[PDB]
């Protein structure tokens, strides 16, 4: 009954590239097709890996490509109190613990945590915070791909919520912020499929409503290899041929003679003609984007 709310949540570790344009465009078109809101959140939660100016570049790029968000941009750098608040609640509820294990130790036992500190009652001193999983989620529904079966060992891990170095974990921040922003459906890149079950486990532990999920096509280079595996910035010039290429990647109708249309017209038509079922599970990008 309530309005659809979707979002694009880029990390400012670089400017937009074709893969992140796919995520922005796919989430935008699905949100607009569903007559819903489309939010933008800057995930600037890791200062060291952030590039000064990149977040602003991204927002400017979105506008250049005709993708206008609703309301104000949320900045994770302004949400640290919210992550702290959620961690405090988990601790009071008996749903988290402090872990003093080294990376060397975890590597030596196969790379997946064994729950060593689960009942040792360490304090927060020089410790990471781990979630105390109860009933890990190992499968989820993707509205496009159907039921996904996750890697069981990774899915069942008491994963990190707050790193030893003090940074809040992505899995924590994304759940806290999507819930805070009232996100009802998460439409995002294929590279984010695996952590989905952990995020769902976390919604369940908070006692919050689990949103819907759509993972967009896996991007391949022309040789058929994963594109994400190690990317040219989006052209600063005419965005139209790039938008047309992105629509084609998403299996949508794409006007070959884009010269007689504005960016806004191309997008308006893309919303009207959006067919989620036409979005493929993988797609090959052209050489211009590899
Ligand atoms: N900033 C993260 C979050 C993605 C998401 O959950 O939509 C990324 O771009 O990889
Ligand atoms: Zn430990």
């Amino acid at each position: 009954d309530t309005q659809y709310i979707g979002r694009f949540a880029p990390s400012p570790s670089g400017e937009l590239h074709f893969g992140s344009l796919i995520a922005a465009l796919g989430s935008y078109l699905q949100a607009r097709a569903r007559q819903g809101r489309w939010l933008v959140r800057i995930e600037d939660i890791d200062p060291p890996r952030e590039v000064p100016g990149a977040a602003e570049t991204i927002l400017r790029q979105l506008e250049h490509y005709g993708l206008h968000w609703d309301g104000d941009v949320l900045w994770q750098s302004q949400r640290h109190d919210a992550y702290r608040e959620a961690l405090a609640w988990l601790h009071e509820q008996g749903l988290s613990y402090y872990c003093t294990c080294t990376r060397a130790r975890i590597q030596s036992i196969g790379g997946i945590y064994d729950g060593h500190c689960r009942v040792l009652h360490h304090g927060p001193d020089n410790a990471a915070v781990r979630i105390r999983q109860q009933h890990p989620v190992t499968q989820f529904t993707d509205q496009l791909r159907g039921i996904i079966h996750a890697d069981e060992k990774l899915a069942r891990e008491d994963f990190i919520i707050h790193r030893r170095d003090g940074l809040f974990a992505y899995n924590l921040a994304v759940v806290v912020d999507d819930h805070f922003q009232g996100v009802t459906e998460i439409v995002r890149g294929a590279d984010l499929i695996e952590p989905t079950v952990r995020q769902i486990s976390l919604y369940q532990l908070f006692g919050w409503k689990v949103p819907d999920y759509i993972h967009l096509p896996l991007a391949l280079n022309p040789q058929g290899a994963k594109l994400s595996k190690q990317a040219p910035a989006l052209p600063k010039g005419d965005p139209r041929p790039v938008l047309i290429a992105a629509l084609q990647f998403l299996g949508q109708q794409a006007e070959a003679h884009w010269q007689d249309f504005s960016v806004e017209q191309i997008l308006q038509s893309a919303v009207k003609n959006w067919r989620l079922t036409a979005v493929p599970e993988s797609a090959i990008v052209n050489s211009t984007f590899s």
